[PDB]
């Protein structure tokens, strides 16, 4: 069972909107809203979209692995070894938010602070005492984005797996002589980072100029989950304010994939006429280009929606019904819509484009939705017992050869429930880089935007107080 099993088996449930269904419902791990700071739903004036993974989540592990195929024979087809085609993806292996290290070829999983929580060498897991051979102080500093990548959506899943698959072929086919910082095959030297560089704009191509598009419109329902509860918490949204889209998709992949999740023999609820999905939005907006659209942004264009294309110039004039931008910045949003920053909770799923970003520069309220935080619950609670005495143990330290090895070792064996590289949000006792910015940037955050549904709208999200120590 996937992270996408669970959800698609909550999309298949309608709405029992009884006040105490809801009240009953939301107190469940898989169905509540979490909260990092506290937020007044009745202050929310705006609420905006992300499309891709947020109102569009994609089916695990078939478009992971649509990904993987359609950018090894990308790969292949420009001039990588035949043997790549015998690849195949597998989800128990990656986890999201991992960080490639170009020089070194190496996979990373590590805390805020650049800690190594974990490295694996292709396959291998490097363990501490030979991870200090490249890494001396066991840290890296993750804010060098020339040597380092951080793989941070679900879309990087395919790449994360990929990288790691070429890194541990290239070692043990014996044409090639592994070096430090890539391989040799006679006279031709490939670096790690000329090799993270092709399987990058791979993944790019896959997605611009390839196949992959096509073939997930080909079969929706096989590559997308569907939820008749969607139309439903976007017209109540629509009562108590204004819903928007800002999605960095094109034009006519957001209407061939809004019009998908909109496709039911209803509207909002069961026995209500259909309406076209852009008819639940005040403001709907393409080719956003965030994160840069939090800053300056772009030239504000008008697509022109009969053909798929932007109509010529910039687009000056006011919010019309049944106008489609292109472009613009957050100030597009604030403009038409006469928002402030506070006033709008944007949904998404990038934790650096949509959350980080526009609650540093635009100070906008977040809800950072995390589609495997379903299975990532299930496993949490299930072995939930030996972090206790994980957690135990480390004050069973306190003031004992074998205790700094028994934590190790239960460590290793919370980790290994997730997959081989653990879970999104700790290794052992220690948060990951992606745990604490989802803290410390998301103001909600759950494992479906869905989750809204069951919250009245004057909700009021509360956080404990946080008190520095020497408040205690
Ligand atoms: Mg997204």
């Amino acid at each position: 069972t996937s992270w996408s099993d669970r959800l698609q088996n909550a999309a298949d449930m309608p709405a029992n909107m009884d006040k105490h269904a809801l009240k009953k419902y939301r107190r469940e791990a898989y169905h509540r809203v979490f909260v990092n700071r506290s937020l007044a739903m009745e202050k929310i004036k705006c609420f905006g979209f992300d499309m891709d993974y947020t109102l569009a989540v994609y089916k695990s592990p078939e478009y992971e692995s649509l990904g993987f195929e359609l950018t090894v024979e990308r790969l292949v087809s420009i001039g990588y070894p035949q043997e790549l085609l015998s690849f195949a993806y597998d989800s128990t292996f990656p986890t999201r938010g991992l960080v490639f290290d170009t020089l070194y070829g190496n996979l990373l999983k590590v805390d805020a602070y650049g800690n190594l929580l974990v490295c694996a060498h292709g396959f291998n897991f490097i363990r501490g005492p030979e991870t200090r051979e490249q890494y001396p102080n066991k840290f890296i500093q993750r804010d060098d984005t020339e040597r380092f990548y951080i793989l941070n959506t679900l879309f990087n899943l395919p790449e994360t797996y990929l990288l790691a698959c070429l890194v541990d072929f290239f070692t043990n086919c014996p044409r090639y002589t592994s070096c430090e910082t890539g391989f040799k095959d006679g006279d031709l030297f490939m670096s790690y980072r000329s090799m993270f560089q092709d399987v990058r704009d791979a993944v790019d191509w896959v997605h611009y100029k390839g196949s992959l598009k096509e073939k997930t419109v080909e079969n929706l329902e096989k590559y997308v989950v569907k939820d008749g509860k969607l139309p439903l918490l976007l017209s109540r949204m629509k009562e108590v304010g204004k819903v928007f889209l800002a999605t960095n998709s094109d034009y006519k992949y957001t209407d061939k994939i809004m019009t998908y999740l909109f496709d039911f023999p209803h509207g909002p609820k069961p026995g209500s006429s259909h309406r076209p999905w852009q008819s639940y939005f005040d403001l709907i907006l393409v080719d956003a280009r965030k994160p840069l659209f939090f800053g300056e942004g772009t030239v504000l264009r008008q697509v022109d929606t009969k053909t798929g294309k932007l109509k010529i110039g910039t687009y000056t004039g006011p919010l019309q019904h049944g106008i489609v931008y292109s472009g613009g910045s957050s100030d597009t949003i604030c403009d038409l819509l006469g928002a402030k920053g506070k006033d709008i909770l944007y949904i998404g799923d990038h934790i650096f484009g949509d959350i980080l970003k526009s609650k540093k520069r635009q100070g906008w309220r977040t809800f950072l939705v995390i589609p495997e935080l379903a299975q990532e619950l299930h496993v949490w609670t299930d072995k939930s017992s030996l972090f206790e005495e994980l957690q135990s143990l480390d004050i069973f330290l306190a003031e004992i050869s074998s205790i700094q090895r028994r934590i190790k070792k239960v460590t290793h064996d919370m980790d290994m429930c997730y997959g081989m590289m653990g879970s999104l949000f700790r290794s052992g006792s220690r948060q990951t880089l992606f745990a604490s910015q989802v803290m410390r940037y998301a103001d909600l955050y759950a494992a479906s935007f869905i989750n809204l549904l069951y919250y009245p709208f004057s909700y009021l999200f509360r956080a404990a107080h946080v008190l520095m120590p020497h408040e205690s």
